[PDB]
Parts: structure tokens; C-alpha cells; sequence
């Protein structure tokens, strides 16, 4: 059964109001709800999706006339005017292994319903084109369950004699089902406040266990910082005086924007700096301000239809980009995005599960919460800020809150909202929607009597869900260096500037830029202005230039990418043929010079040090054999590790002392200590022995996470005892941290060294792990999964492992499962020993009786 974009249609009945009403015991929770349904289209059935345990279910106070099949409830004789529907369900929440509808956690009970969860509370018409107005009741021990929580307004509430107590919240804004939250439990609450522009109190409610209480103060800021950013650059206002956060430690994805309850993931929610990297709380700063930034981009508006997620998400996280942008190191945080993209979605294009930024179908819709909607989508947003500018994006922003305020609708009317707000024709635009795959860019440059002569073609590969593919709408930002190394100014198109945004718009354009006096190379795609592969054919000595002087971050960036991906190309032909390792003399100089360049920011220097992966090596090759690109990574580490160790060290001192102590987080601490961590790992594959000295000192230099992950990190590879030694302590001093222990594991799963395999074996049996919790499975299983030379070795034994853990994971979470099955995507593309193997191990999945069906569709698409 598959679900096609093509077949929609608007629903036959509407629900006005929701009604619900929960009655939790143990072991079970009782669900009573009143629907109050409107014809559409008077006549048809009324189709209720559930898969709840039915207990009764009613239209107007009399027991219904229906039928249940499957997760279907029909019922053919309805009124052809406004009627009750009232369904009573029954739930066992401790059973809920797949954190989808009604489960417990912490002996607390939390809900997740986005996309479908809610048809496993209750009988709905569960789609986010149908919105109704909840109103929420609760009824609960008082002593086991003291704080109750749903969305909206607590306008009611009591006490029993018999020790339960009940709450009644009010959520007055219309929305689809997906957006229902409820909480229950023993929770400890964070108070704090924000006022909106136009002098309106928000309550700001933060629920967390009574232990990582503590930890939540930097989640409370940042969110008091989001919803005053929205304010300032978009204009937008929280339309609520109450605003709730919920940590949970068994959660599937990071947050849920539930209207005014919001639900996270606590690994992006706590943090001290005790107990967490300069990463988590930029994470919990991203994250925050993304679930906020939904109230709008969202809740306010929301998706007619499960093909237009990236509506929702494209653009959200495009303003979570932006938000934290804003805040502090836009450029350093601008190459973190994009080298993401890269590094996870371009493989997915180039794969045997790529996809649209708007699907035209799916099997499983959880199966789509994608790099692809979510970072290409921003992307894709991020096009149209290029091509209209700030004030003519915001200008579309309006129009399309003025359009669709409280409706559910498609990437189409975000696109007309561009459009028409500026006056601008789009048409072809939308083929960023429908087309997939990684659009390549052939470009030449020439420059004839006064005119630097740039001809770029593009082209788009054919992918799984479409062969055909047309000319694209690509924003190609140029510059021009001369010799020197200086911004060389040219006439484009009647206007002389230093900077122009070339519109390719079909299969082969030549841009004319005029008034050029001198030798000039060309900086491309800046600040990687469209999501692409680009060619060009630059020198290693244009490289160096473009390196050295560009004012462009991106395009400074790539020109060091490209040193290292064709330093490894050379690795992999020696390696090949059985010879001395190249010298790499250009590249040598270049790092050198980055090295002892004091006037690059310390984050961006530490951008300019770090390798593609090997993912991005092998990206377009075929009969793959990833640990020769291991190999050759591993040769270029260490060449840069040894030869330049002194200056590791020296550059480590440096930021040591420019950190001066302050070991708290700040975007200005924060990037020496990244700059710091880079050193570290470069002295430490070049002089092994140096984890001794490292040990000695351990208590000195963990002065907070930043430090000891840093560490750990550079260590994790090191076939020395030591190595287990710190892990052992680590894990020993921070046993009752969980989000701590994830980090364990996942150091436990990701070691370069031999006996990677077993340690996980054991890991799998240490008391702080949970194959249950999604976080733990994510750090330990996850990073096997991408560990290269131990998930891709030869005698297939990390193939073996994880297909049994999915086959394992599958019949509890196939969420968690339907993710880690896609280690296996490089498939058809690996060298034949190693397909051959995947192969068995995906036939071995397929065979499993009662496979997902979230599974089964990525290994169809893998095999098939
Ligand atoms: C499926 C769900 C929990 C993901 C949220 N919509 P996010 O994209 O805001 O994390
Ligand atoms: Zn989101």
C-alpha cells in the first residue's frame, strides 16, 4: 500500500471540536473522547484510523452501527448534519516500546503524535488537514502523577476523595491531530517569563526530572532569546501567556513543537558545563529556537498533507539557521550547515533512497523526516532570501501569514506567497520541490578582449522516483581575484560591482562580465548559494589564491577541501600501485600557512584543518571499496599529524591561553577550545605516548566537558590500554548522567582500533545501556554503523552485527530501526565481495516475519 501525492482529496468531514478525556490507572489508561464532526460531503462513511484497543464507540449518545478492520473504524449511516462521535479507547502506555502515541518513561507517561501517533490514542480522522479545537481532561493519582499537562489553558480543575486529582486545559487555536500532547507525572518545573512586544506576559514553564532541574537554565535563556528574535526579524509574537517545555530521555527525534507543550529529547534541553560540549548547547540553542520558531512555520500554518513536510521544516529550520546566525558566528556556523548537507545529504540524493524535497509518495511517512526535507528544504528557502533579498523574503512572509493564517497548505502556496508578494515569476522554482538529486555544474571560464567569458552548464542525474529532469532556477554568486589576490571589479549587468548573483536558469548559459583589465581567477557559488555540485578547472596554485585572499568563508573553505580531497585521490593511486605516499608539497604549504595565519577567527582555522569524510571521497565512485579510502584518509591524518607536530602543540598552547579560563559556554571560549580539540587529535595519532602525560594531568585539564570529550576523542583510537583505562573513569564518574553515558557509548562504538567490534559486544551488556532507548541505540549501534573500517569489514562481521540489531531493534522501534537499516544504502555501490554480503544481510532482514513496514520500504528500495 502506497500513499500518493496525486490521489489527494479533502477530507469528507470535518471535526469542529475534540473532547477528550483520559482516565489514567494502572496499568492501563482509559481515552473517552466526543468528536464533534461537520459533513463535507454529506453521505460518504465516516473513516475513523485507530489502533487503539476499542471499547465502545457511539454517534449521538447511541451505540454505533460500524465496522473495524484493520486500523480502520467505518461507519456507514451517519446524519447529514453536525453529530457526536464519541469513541472510548483503552491503552497499556508501559507496553509502548515505539515512543509513538501514548508511552511511559521514568515512570512518567509523555506522547508523540507526530505525523500519525495519535490514531494509537484514540479513534480520529488522524490528518493535518483536518483541525479541530481540543479541550483536554485529565484524571490521575495525585501522589504518582502530581503535575498533568496538555495544550492550551488550564481553565478547570479538583481534587477527589480517594486521592486523584483532575486538570481541564483549553487549547483555543484550531490544529490537526498531530500537534495533541499530553504529560503526566513526577516533574519538578523551571518558572521564568517573557514579555512580547506589545507588553504581554508569557509564562514559561520548563518540566524536567528533579535532578537535571539544574541543567535547564540555558535551554530557558535561549528560548527567551528566540522568541525575541522572532519579534525583531520576522516581525512574529507568541500567541499564548503560557509556554511549555518537557524534557524526556526516551524520545525518537530531538523536540515536538506541540502547541504550547512543547516535547524534547533532554539531550537537547540540559546542559552544564560539567556535563556537556560547546556543541550540546549550540544544539540546544538550534533546537530550542526551532521548536519556537514552529508556533509559526507550523502550528499557525500547517501542512495540508504529509508530502509538504518540508513546508514546515524546510522553512523552520532555515530560521533556526538564521536565528543562530544572528547570534553569533555566522560564517563558521554557514559551513557547519553546509558541510552537514555534504556529508549526509548528498550521499542520500546520490542513493537508492533519494527523494524530493516534496515526495510524490511514500510507504511510511517516518521514513521521510530526511536530510533531504529538512537541510536541502532550508536550502531551498534560503534561495529565495538569495534571489529577492531580506525585505523582499520577509515581504513574501507576510503575505503568505495573510493568505493562510489557521489554514493547512503546500510548498506551492509558500512559493505563490514569494511570488506574488514581489512580482516575481517562480514557475520554474518549483522544480526544487519535485526534482531530486544533486544538480552538477560544468563551468569554463575565458577571458577575450576585456570580458571575463564564464559559460556554466547544469545538469540533473536521473534518480529512482524520475528519470526526466529540466533545466533549474540556480543562483550562482561570483567574484573575481586578481593575481594578487585582490577583489577585481566588472560590469554585470550594467552595473559595475565586485559581486554578482548569476541566474542560470537552462542546460548551458555563458555570463558576460565586462570591464575586466587584468588576469583574473574566478570565486564561485559563494556562501554556497545554491545546493550543488560545481566544477571548475582550478589550478592547485588557483586553489592556494582563492585560500589566501578570497572574502568569501564558503569558497575559502572549499578551495581547502579541494587541496585535501585531491591530496587523497593522489594516496589512493599510490597506495594502488604499490608506492610512496605522495608529498603533497602545495598542500603542506597551504596548512602551514592556515597553522601560522593569526588573523583567521580560531573556529574558521579549525574548519580549514578538518578532512572530508569518507563518504565525500568516494561520493560518485563505484565498486567502492571503503577501506581503501580509509586507508588513504588515514595515510593524509597522518601525514599532516607528523609533519607538522611541533606546531600542533604550539597552536594548542596558544589556545589554551586565549581561553583564559573561562570554561563556561560562549561562542568566544568555545572556539578555542574547538581549535584546541584539533590540535589534540593531531598530536595524538602523531605521538601515541603522549596519552600518558595526558592521564598523568587528566584532573587538570577536564575542566568541563568541551575538554574531556576533546580528549577522550583524540584518545579513542589509541591501542594503548590507557585508552580503556580513561574510558573505564569516565564512565565510572558520570554513571548517573545519561546524556552523559551516550557520549560513552558512543566512544565505545566509534574507535578506530581492532577490537571495536567485541567492546560494543560488552557494551550492549553494561547496566547504563538501554537497546530500548533511542539515544543509547543512536550513540552505541549508530556509530558502528558508521564506524568504516569495522561496519565494512571484510569478513562482513559489522554487516552481520548491525542487521541483526535492526532485525532486533525492528520489533519494538522500527523507527530507530528503519534509520540504522540505511547503513546498509551504499549497497549497489560497493566492490562485489562487500555487496555481495549486504546483500544477504538485507535478504536476511526481508525475511524476518512481520517486518515493519518502515523497514521493509527502505530495504525494498535498497535490494529492489
Ligand atoms: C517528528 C517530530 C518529533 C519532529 C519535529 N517536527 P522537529 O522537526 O521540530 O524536530
Ligand atoms: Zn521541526
Amino acid at each position: 500500500t502506497v500513499h500518493y501525492l496525486k490521489d489527494y482529496q479533502t477530507p469528507a468531514y470535518h471535526i469542529l471540536k475534540t473532547d477528550l478525556h483520559f482516565d489514567i490507572n494502572e496499568p492501563q489508561t482509559v481515552v473517552k473522547s466526543r468528536l464533534t464532526v461537520e459533513p463535507q460531503r454529506v453521505g460518504e462513511p465516516l473513516v475513523l484510523d485507530g489502533s487503539a484497543k476499542l471499547l465502545s464507540v457511539k454517534i449521538n449518545g447511541a451505540a454505533a452501527d460500524y465496522v473495524l478492520e484493520g486500523e480502520t473504524l467505518t461507519i456507514a449511516g451517519v446524519p447529514s448534519e453536525r453529530f457526536t462521535v464519541e469513541v472510548e479507547t483503552e491503552i497499556l502506555p508501559a507496553e509502548n516500546k515505539s515512543l509513538m502515541g501514548l508511552y511511559a518513561s521514568g515512570g512518567n507517561l509523555f506522547t508523540q503524535c507526530e505525523p500519525e501517533g495519535f490514531r494509537k490514542i484514540t479513534f480520529y480522522i488522524d490528518r493535518p488537514d483536518v483541525m479541530s479545537k481540543f479541550t483536554t481532561t485529565i484524571v490521575a493519582d495525585k501522589k504518582r502523577y502530581p503535575v498533568l499537562l496538555s495544550n492550551g489553558n488550564k481553565i478547570d480543575g479538583g481534587e477527589f476523595s480517594d486521592g486523584r486529582h483532575w486538570v481541564k486545559w483549553e487549547d483555543p487555536f484550531s490544529k490537526p491531530s498531530y500537534l495533541f500532547a499530553l504529560v503526566a507525572g513526577d516533574l519538578a518545573v523551571t518558572e521564568d517569563y517573557f514579555t512580547t512586544m506589545s507588553g504581554r506576559n508569557v509564562k514559561i514553564e520548563f518540566y524536567t526530572t528533579e535532578a537535571d532541574k539544574p541543567k535547564v537554565g540555558f535551554a530557558v535563556e535561549s528560548l527567551k532569546n528566540a522568541m525575541k528574535w522572532d519579534e525583531t526579524r520576522f516581525g512574529l509574537e507568541y500567541d499564548l501567556d503560557i509556554f511549555m517545555v518537557v524534557a524526556v530521555g526516551d524520545f525518537n527525534m530531538g523536540a515536538m513543537e506541540n502547541k504550547g507543550l512543547n516535547i524534547f529529547n533532554t539531550k537537547f534541553v540540559l546542559a552544564d558545563s560539567r556535563t556537556a560540549t560547546d556543541t550540546d548547547f549550540e544544539g540546544i540553542e538550534s533546537v530550542v529556537g526551532h521548536e519556537y520558531f514552529h508556533n509559526w512555520t507550523g502550528n499557525r500554518v500547517t501542512c495540508r498533507d504529509w508530502f509538504q513536510l518540508s513546508l514546515k521544516e524546510g522553512l523552520t529550520v532555515f530560521r533556526d539557521q538564521e536565528f543562530s546566525g544572528d547570534r553569533a558566528s555566522r560564517a563558521v556556523r554557514r559551513i557547519e550547515n553546509i558541510r552537514l548537507l555534504r556529508q549526509h545529504q548528498f550521499p542520500e540524493d546520490a542513493g537508492p533512497t533519494a527523494h524530493p524535497v516534496r515526495p510524490a509518495s511514500y510507504e511510511e511517512m517516518n521514513n521521510f523526516y530526511t536530510m533531504t526535507v529538512y537541510e536541502k528544504g532550508a536550502e531551498v528557502v534560503r534561495m529565495y532570501h538569495t534571489l529577492l533579498g531580506e525585505e523582499g523574503f520577509q515581504k513574501g512572509m507576510k503575505l503568505y501569514f495573510q493568505r493562510h493564517d489557521g489554514q493547512a497548505v503546500t510548498c506551492d502556496d509558500f512559493r505563490a506567497a514569494m511570488a506574488d508578494a514581489n512580482g516575481i515569476n517562480l514557475d520554474q522554482f518549483a522544480l526544487w520541490y519535485s526534482q531530486a538529486g544533486t544538480p552538477v555544474l560544468e563551468a569554463e571560464g575565458r577571458l577575450k578582449n576585456n570580458i571575463f567569458e564564464l559559460t556554466v552548464k547544469q545538469t540533473v542525474p536521473p534518480t529512482p522516483d524520475m528519470t526526466d529532469k529540466q533545466p533549474m532556477m540556480i543562483p550562482v554568486k561570483v567574484g573575481l581575484l586578481n593575481r594578487n589576490g585582490e577583489a577585481v571589479a566588472f560590469d554585470y549587468q550594467g552595473k559595475r560591482a565586485t559581486e554578482a548573483v548569476l541566474l542560470l536558469t537552462e542546460a548551458e548559459q555563458t555570463f558576460l562580465l565586462e570591464g575586466v583589465t587584468e588576469a583574473v581567477v574566478p570565486s564561485l557559488l559563494r556562501g554556497f548559494s545554491a545546493p550543488v555540485h560545481l566544477n571548475y578547472p582550478y589550478s592547485d596554485d588557483d586553489l592556494l589564491l582563492l585560500l589566501a585572499h578570497d572574502s568569501d568563508a564558503f569558497t575559502r573553505w572549499e578551495a581547502a577541501q579541494t587541496l585535501y580531497r585531491r591530496a587523497v585521490a593522489a594516496n589512493l593511486a599510490t597506495l594502488s600501485d604499490g608506492v610512496e605516499l605522495p608529498k603533497h608539497e602545495k598542500l603542506l604549504a597551504a596548512v602551514e600557512k592556515v597553522i601560522s595565519d593569526d588573523l583567521l577567527d580560531n573556529a574558521f582555522k579549525a574548519l580549514l584543518l578538518g578532512v572530508p569524510s569518507e563518504a565525500e571521497l568516494w561520493d560518485g565512485a563505484e565498486n567502492i571499496d571503503p577501506l581503501r579510502y580509509h586507508q588513504a584518509r588515514e595515510a593524509l591524518l597522518d601525514t599532516l599529524a607528523v609533519h607538522f607536530l611541533p606546531k600542533w602543540h604550539e597552536l594548542n598552547r596558544q589556545a589554551a591561553k586565549q581561553e583564559n579560563q573561562s570554561y563556561e559556554y560562549s561562542p568566544e571560549a568555545a572556539g578555542w577550545r574547538t581549535l584546541r580539540n584539533v590540535c589534540r587529535a593531531f598530536v595524538l595519532r602523531a605521538d601515541p605516548a603522549h596519552i600518558e602525560t595526558v592521564a598523568e594531568k587528566y584532573g587538570e585539564m577536564a575542566q568541563n566537558m568541551t575538554h574531556e570529550w576533546g580528549i577522550l576523542s583524540a584518545v579513542n583510537g589509541n591501542e594503548s590500554d590507557t585508552r580503556n583505562r580513561l574510558l573505564a573513569q569516565f564512565a565510572d564518574k558520570f554513571s548517573d548522567d545519561a546524556l552523559v553515558m551516550d557520549k560513552y557509548f558512543a566512544l565505545v562504538g566509534s574507535s578506530r582500533r581492532s577490537d571495536t567490534l567485541q567492546q560494543v559486544r560488552t557494551a550492549l551488556q553494561h547496566p547504563k545501556f538501554s537497546l530500548e532507548n533511542p539515544n543509547k541505540a543512536r550513540s552505541l549501534i549508530g556509530s558502528f554503523s558508521r564506524n568504516v573500517p569495522h561496519f565494512h569489514a571484510e569478513d562482513g562481521s559489522g554487516y552481520r552485527f548491525i542487521a541483526d540489531k535492526v532485525i532486533e531493534i525492528d520489533r519494538f522501534n522500527p523507527q530507530v530501526a528503519a534509520r540504522l537499516v540505511q547503513a546498509f544504502n551504499l549497497c549497489n555501490k560497493l566492490e562485489p565481495h562487500r555487496k555481495n554480503l549486504v546483500k544477504q544481510a538485507l535478504q536476511r532482514i526481508r525475511a524476518q516475519e512481520g517486518l515493519s513496514k518502515d523497514v521493509g520500504e527502505i530495504v525494498g528500495k535498497i535490494l529492489d
